[PDB]
Parts: C-alpha cells; structure tokens; sequence
C-alpha cells in the first residue's frame, strides 16, 4: 500500500518509532519518503550485488532479511524479505530497530545521509497530530 503522509506518521507513533535509539518520527518520515514514497511494496533489484531492498524503508536482503536467492547473504532481523512487503508495517518497523540497534544507527540507510541529514526535516510531520 502506498501511505498517505500523516497517516503514516501516527501509524509509526502508535509502533514506538518516535525517538526510538535517539530518531525523531520526521527522520523515519524522511528516511520513508525518499526510500520508497511511502510504498509498502516497493522492491529494487541491485544487479551489482544481487541483493535486493524491501519495503517502505528499503531493507537490503544481503544482511537483513532472508530472500533465498542473495548470495553471501544474513538475516539479522529474523524475518522472510516477504514480511517486509505487507500493507502492515509492524514487522517492517521490527526490523528497522533492529538496524538502527547497530552502531551507526539511521545512517544505515545512504539515503537518509544524502536526503534528511542536517536538513529542516518538520515538514515530515506538520500538521499530523503526532
């Protein structure tokens, strides 16, 4: 599914992402925007490495969700790549923890460096009620 902006905003209040490991709701927010639109099902296929980022965050198969076919790949949250493609995000957001619990913490994600990092990120969560 493909979220609409504040509604994804009090869904990860409700999940306990709000400062979770030190991140604000807008860094998920803007992690979430520009990893996939707020697109549940979004999938990208990495030819260069044959790994493949699941889900509204984008979560990489070759250290965090098991897809069988990665080479050379773990499965630190657990979870079939298959879990990160629900309309549901709990499992999804599980997982995010688990990759923010290491030490470089949201600057796992590339993206978030190049998009959200020491920028004025309020626009994310305006008007929301969270």
């Amino acid at each position: 599914k493909v979220f609409e902006r504040c509604e994804l905003a009090r869904t990860l209040k409700r999940l306990g992402m709000d400062g979770y490991r030190g991140i604000s709701l807008a860094n998920w927010m803007c992690l979430a925007k520009w990893e996939s639109g707020y697109n549940t099902r979004a999938t990208n296929y990495n030819a260069g490495d044959r790994s493949t980022d699941y889900g509204i965050f984008q979560i990489n198969s070759r250290y965090w969700c098991n897809d069988g076919k990665t080479p050379g790949a773990v499965n630190a949250c657990h979870l079939s790549c298959s879990a990160l493609l629900q309309d549901n995000i709990a499992d999804a957001v599980a997982c995010a923890k688990r990759v923010v619990r290491d030490p470089q913490g949201i600057r796992a994600w590339r993206a978030w460096r190049n998009r959200c990092q020491n920028r004025d990120v309020r626009q994310y969560v305006q008007g929301c009620g969270v």
